[PDB]
């Protein structure tokens, strides 16, 4: 019609933009010269709008596209109307099925690179040169609720990484933590199903916190690793960000002279390790569903583009059976106290897809998917995975030939003897279908193996026993892996871990389910298992109380990689500050304030009791992003209140509730001169308190100490403070 | 092994019982006593599972449901292992697409009888004898967000009633207010883009706060009247037993004679009408994202079965 | 590898070719210059093959694709093998549904232009400048049989185009009769249902001549014009290039200035009408059951283009109510004597697909396929199929994006706010999916109805009446047309409508059924009636022989447009001749045999009793296509028999067998020298008959004659004496 | 999964056996069986772990697999005596 | 006519009932990020009643124009003034 405002504000600039500045965008328009090969050669099927006529799918032009054809203007609705069929059919049929598990993930585009060529131990070509860059697509996502779930719930992280490489796609598709919860695949129906929501009822969503997933893991103590695990903080991760990745399982590199070496994937965040607190997280998944999958977006439109660094374990087939645990258990971590990662390379994540449908949830990842120079070992889950993971997308993306959909398609050479299938694509015009042919000389033919550009083959592993449906004797220990894991935690870590398992089984309503995986934690750690009990109002009996523990993982009583927060690897830019605005703010306090956070690469949101603006003492005019109840501290990592009239917020229950919800979870909060009056509402003392940054002004240290304090995410200090307090 | 406590404390009491006090279950074993036409026949599907053997879907007994088939116990899994693969696949085919809009919903089923016969202005069976019931199977929903997403929202709620009577299915299928958003079904794939999750990075899930939304509604004002009730604390009801159900449109009612009455259906609370506060709603999407599809299932284990005029 | 034959002789010439003289290939590696603006248009997915490596469809290349992996080379198959895996998946889900009706067809790529400006009576683009060229796709089809079924059979024949216009995809969608078997739609899975394999045991195949179908005509008489027409030599065509075809349905053209047109659309056969006789057409199913797709391929490949001028029959608005049947009902014609078609433009049919399955399979039409300057009328019929097109494609090929199938998308632009659904192939770059929307602007947007580019508006007619399940009395007669029919057709072809009737209703096994399909027959022409009970050992009563006929059709007794003989229209290029070889053929007959056919564009075959070679009289080395069993009679429009030694094939059997049924088929045949000791197999009177060429040489006279008779098609006169000939 | 749409083909009526069947598979397409079963996955104690593995034996065991030697290293080859 | 049946609805509820509608209306508007679209709801809500505009407009720090606030009220609906 020519509906947009004529100022142009309609549309957000093509520009990197801190959070909240702009409306949000497709990729392709908010960053229209950040490109890859893989974004490059999507360009096909990118469809435009602008100065374009509405039609119909087959070209025709509508002329109006408010009205069904009727008989009159108040008759029935003609079955000749074919514009209003083949718009409704569309709808109609607009879903497919979303993934089994996984269905809630996010994802964005990138590229990677590695720092050196590995061609000593791997023949794979994008490990092959420092200049060679690979495109990804990389996909983050939870394991149990549907596709319209809550971002921020207690579950392990699913983290998949497409790389299309130039002799294949390799997808590395792994998770958070560094194993899994169940050994052979035949159980993984079993172990979904019990986590997933219960069967009769369809509850509850996104929550392992009922009674199938604890009777399971009572049951199966295999399962207790893992456990242990998303129980601690590393279940709840502040981003996509801030959270390691792993592949879990042992695979193998083989490199151009045959030989083959034992291998598990990591990717260390840039950004560090971050999580959040379980009262936080729980009340997130209320007041913004959606945050990690906007905070992964936003940041990549602010630039604070997702940096993480592949690294592996790299271990020498005659040391297989050096360890205490078996190298192909995936309910087993190698300790990095043991086996060091190495660091491989970097994966930058720079650009938000334009069509989430197409791009995200079309996405096909599988781990089978493997190019030469890696091979699989016999881990007896990854296995049975590689049947999965083709098998699934016959009903997930209708076919076979879902490799046909745009973001799934190499961007090297594919040339073969399929043909047909729903949805073909590509029209095949060898004259032969079939090899050997003569009719086409062969082709396209078989390449032998080689160091670069050769077939695929398989190392000959030897395999020696007698068909059997047996695990493994040495799969067989479940508790000294739990037991490194909780001993590798600082004490603040083993509390919030305590208090997962003590919430979760307080949502079991069979009272001897509670029981039995009390009596398993008694068989990991007593102090541990104690504090549960005592939480449960379970009282341990004198066998329980005399359960020798397990051994020490190969003479390890701790390792400090597996802890998130022993050892500091704190990262500031990217995070977000409240700034809780009054209607007279000191504009001293505020150009401080900011220019700080700016330096940085900290963004902030201008927050009042009401939209619009306010004006500060100078007569500076200030933009709210929004309200204090609008943007909860739950969104934020830290929260400054700058001087100016006060009173005009010191009553207002909104201000002082967002304080003390800050302050229960633990984040810095700085207050300048007439804000410390809010001290009474935190209830701080006069001299102060570590974790409450205070001054006259905001000028001076006021602002370094606020960033030290974000430096270290957390005020960990202040949990025995928080125990009380009515929030 | 892993076996039932010696107590049967696993296992739910087949009897009415207020919330919490015992495991929710599936309503043939929670009350096998409570029958209609339509829960009857639905017993050549139904499947029981205690004291028989765990087999493949063609009736094969497995043996070891905790392993695959491998060559030695450390060694590569079979292609022959059918039992894997079959109980794998099945797996991998489980969802099927979820509905384009009322996805998200919590149903029962239960039993209609009108109060006196209506043979003066309707021919239809199931309103022409007072002792005459017909089964019915109830489903309420929201519209936005997927099957996955929370109750509690700011949203419209579905209200869909299929009666099985013995002319016929008859669905009455209404929403909790007494109109819609729009006036012609063609402009209903543009109206529903705008209110769900925007397309390019799809968000947000539950919720008509967000541009496209308010942009949808600034250029139809055709939209306000369902945009106010929306708005209003109908849009957040405590349960899906306190709030009103319509047909919406006007529909006709046919007697014998061939006479036509206009009509409009609705649906009253015997329960009464009864909302959430915004606070409260949206912070309990976060603690209970299934409070109305609990709260319906426990009032029916408890005896206050959900009723409507 | 090198298995190709050293000498290139596995690759046909990328030139016009004759039928058999080189190996069928893809289109576009057959004429890869012959283009137009939707073959180009394709070249972004079409895919090569020589000189690229084997690989997975994730463009990972194979070293051994000739067997599994295995735990030693006489082990267990491992789950690991993703490529068998890939492979085999991809070839268990090859098939999709085929069509309901109308799945056995055969298609080409051509263009089409009009022979001048039709803007006085349409704004329809493509029908508006002569220089406009509209790239088509053609589907020709059978109705009933699978996609697997035989092309020969007797039954209507599907004729569709798709016209790849600059403002929108039109789909015209006929058949080879002009009316249909039914009034309403909601009929149409009654007929269906009736003319398909019954469903106990489903059988028969391709054939009406079973119980369910003539029950259902006898039952219901508006069947009785499109029955007459299955019966009739138009059920057998020789060729998809030698049918009429048409839309049968009244349409609307819309003007610029909003004027209405009824128009009924035809498609004239350039190269003539013919068809087979009955049993070298049931015979043929088995000889070749892909007859008539062969030929069409072959016609392409050699440059005989399938050439077709679309004509319209055009009423007046005013002249609705005019005739003495009802222009709606899609079992009436309108006679070419009441209403003549106007010659509208060419088509021409000029390559062949390159994928079968990706092209033909795939594509998709649709009778409401319509654009601007074209528009609906209430037949009942087309109303409903409007319904159904749209709808089969969400299960036959898989959902509401089968517009992004290659095949199927519009060559203009198209723009919407549709999205999702499974296979999405286009990525939407729209900040909107839903308009009005002032996030983008508004776009894409409507456009008002115009001249040239304008939206679609349907046309406004008024429309009066009560909401009834009802059928409009004008449409209850059901005998003028057939009647009408009966008496355009020649004496020969209503034999051979008798003939027709005759065999099938031998083949319903309830004798009351035939018995009341006569009772109709004596409705319509006694004569017929009486013929066809003859044959059936029925008797027609006191009542039936005093039956009135039907009235004639405003004044007509007769239209020879209907008739496939009644006026001459033949044409011999593209036609083929079989050539009967001896070991010391007459050199001299050949050339002029050759060189006279080549002037007309007839084609040779040269059959043996072997394959290989003969060598003639000169020492002309004579290659062998095929023998005389395999490639029979039925396979070619005349038969010549040069002299040379007559005795190496006088006592062939098949070489007299040959002669036999080409006699009985009613094909002309040519007997040189010697040649006419042959006679006397096919019983001919020593002063020769009209029919059989016999001459001392095979001079220019004696070929004239030859190409006179395959001119007129087939010998007519022959009829009487095929009775006593045991073949 | 695409001829018969899914993995709940052993529903289809000619294809269902006569025999009792019982697991803890769920859902798919054109899912016909209602489970009753509380459980839906094994080891489970809240249905006392039903329906239940079954040793193999000379008559109604569960299936075993015989137990083949297999010796070999992991080839894609074709076996010389096959030749 | 679009206004009529939104102001009887209005006009039908609870003092805090009508205060739950401006706030549901406030907040909602407030996660918008364009401004113009928030202006833009705002003027159609007073051409339903001006002090539901005005309370939503408040809350968003937006005030009304001279010509919005003379903006005739829809009619009654058949004489009604509230339907409880
Ligand atoms: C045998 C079945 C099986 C087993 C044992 C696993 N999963 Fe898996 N997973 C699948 C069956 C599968 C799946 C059904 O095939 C899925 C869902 C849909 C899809 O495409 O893949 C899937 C999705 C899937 C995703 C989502 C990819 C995306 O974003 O689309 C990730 C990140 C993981 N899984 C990771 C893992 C890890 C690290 C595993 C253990 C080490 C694990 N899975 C065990
Ligand atoms: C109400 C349904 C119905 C009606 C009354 C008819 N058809 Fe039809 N026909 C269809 C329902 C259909 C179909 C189910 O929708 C099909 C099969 C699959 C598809 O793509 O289209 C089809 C295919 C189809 C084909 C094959 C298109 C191709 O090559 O893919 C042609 C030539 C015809 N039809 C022509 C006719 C004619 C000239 C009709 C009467 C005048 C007739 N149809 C009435």
């Amino acid at each position: 019609d020519s509906l947009a405002p004529e100022d142009g504000s309609h549309r957000p600039a093509a520009e990197p933009t801190p959070p909240g500045a702009q409306p949000t965008a497709p990729g392709s328009l908010k960053a229209p010269d950040t490109r890859n090969e893989k974004l490059n050669s999507l360009e096909d099927v990118r469809k435009g709008s602008e100065n374009y006529a509405l039609t119909t799918n087959q070209g025709v032009r509508i002329a109006d596209d408010q009205n069904s054809l009727r008989a009159g203007s108040r008759g029935p609705t003609l079955l000749e109307d074919f514009i209003l069929r083949e718009k409704i059919t569309h709808f109609d049929h607009e879903r497919i099925p979303e993934r089994i598990v996984h269905a809630r993930g996010s994802a964005a585009h990138g590229y990677f690179q590695p720092y050196k060529s590995l061609s000593d131990i791997t023949k794979a070509d994008f490990l092959s040169d420092p200049n060679k860059i690979t495109p990804v697509f990389v996909r983050f996502s939870t394991v149990q609720g549907g596709a319209g779930s809550a971002d921020t719930v207690r579950e392990i992280r699913g983290f998949a990484t497409k790389f299309y490489t130039e002799e294949g796609i390799f997808d590395l598709v792994g998770n958070n933590t560094p194993i899994f919860f169940i050994q052979d695949a035949h159980k993984f129906p079993d172990f979904v199903h019990a986590v997933k929501p219960e069967p009769h009822w369809a509850i509850p969503q996104g929550q392992s916190a009922h009674d199938t997933f604890w009777d399971y893991v009572s049951l199966q103590p295999e399962t207790l690793h893992n456990v242990m695990w998303a129980m601690s903080d590393r279940g709840i991760p502040r981003s996509y960000r801030t959270m390691e990745g792993f592949g879990i399982h042992t695979f193998r590199l083989i490199n151009a002279e045959g030989k083959a070496t034992f291998v598990r994937f990591h990717w260390k965040p840039l950004a560090g390790k971050a999580s959040l607190v379980w009262d936080e997280a729980q009340k997130l998944t209320g007041r913004d569903p959606d945050f990690h999958r906007r905070e992964l977006w936003e940041a990549i439109e602010a630039g604070d583009f997702p940096e993480y660094e592949l690294g592996f374990q790299l271990i020498p087939e005659e040391d297989e059976f050096k360890f205490d645990f078996d190298l192909l258990d995936p309910t087993k971590l190698i300790p990095e106290e043991l086996v060091p990662v190495q660091r491989v390379g970097k994966m930058v994540l720079n650009r938000n897809p334009d069509n989430f449908f197409a791009e995200n949830e079309q996405a096909a990842f599988h781990p089978g998917h493997i190019v030469p120079g890696l091979d699989f070992t016999n881990d007896p889950l990854l296995q049975g995975r590689l049947f999965s993971y083709t098998d699934t997308q016959i009903s997930r993306l209708g076919g076979p030939n879902f490799h046909e959909i745009p973001i799934n398609r190499p961007t090297c050479p594919y040339h073969n003897f399929q043909r047909d299938g729903m949805h073909r694509m590509g029209i095949d015009t060898n004259p032969a279908n079939y090899e050997p042919n003569s009719i086409n000389d062969n082709w396209p033919r078989e390449t032998p193996p080689g160091p670069k550009r050769g077939g695929f083959e398989s190392y000959q592993e030897r395999v020696e026993g007698n068909k059997v449906r047996e695990r493994s004797p040495s799969f067989g220990e479940y508790y000294s892996h739990p037991r490194l894991f909780w001993l590798s935690q600082t004490p603040f870590e083993q509390r919030h871990i305590v208090d997962g398992f003590s919430f979760e089984l307080s949502k079991v309503v069979r009272p001897y389910i509670r029981e039995r995986v009390v009596d398993q934690l008694a068989h990991i750690d007593l102090t541990l298992a104690q504090a549960v009990a005592k939480n449960l109002g379970i009282e341990l009996t004198d066998d329980q109380l005399n359960i020798t523990p397990p051994p020490d993982v190969n003479g390890l009583k701790k390792d400090p990689s597996l802890s998130l927060y022993a050892i500091p690897d704190g990262d500031v830019k990217g995070r977000v500050v409240a700034i809780l605005l009054n209607d007279e703010v000191r504009s001293a306090d505020l150009l401080a304030i900011l220019k700080a956070l700016k330096a940085k690469g900290v963004h902030a949101k201008l927050l009042y009791s009401r939209m619009g603006e306010v004006t500060a003492d100078d007569g500076t005019v200030l933009p709210i992003a929004a309200t204090f109840a609008g943007a909860p501290s739950l969104t934020v990592d830290a929260v400054i209140v700058p001087c100016g009239n006060i009173a005009d917020i010191a009553d207002n229950g909104d201000a002082n509730y967002y304080l003390m919800e800050a302050y229960k979870h633990l984040k810095p909060i700085a207050l300048a001169g007439d804000a410390r009056k809010f001290k009474a509402t935190i209830k701080i003392a006069d001299q102060g308190e570590e974790g409450i940054v205070e001054a006259d002004s905001a000028d001076g240290s006021f602002m370094d100490e606020l960033l030290t304090l974000m430096a270290a995410h957390r005020v960990w200090s202040r949990i025995p403070k928080i125990d009380k307090i009515p929030a």
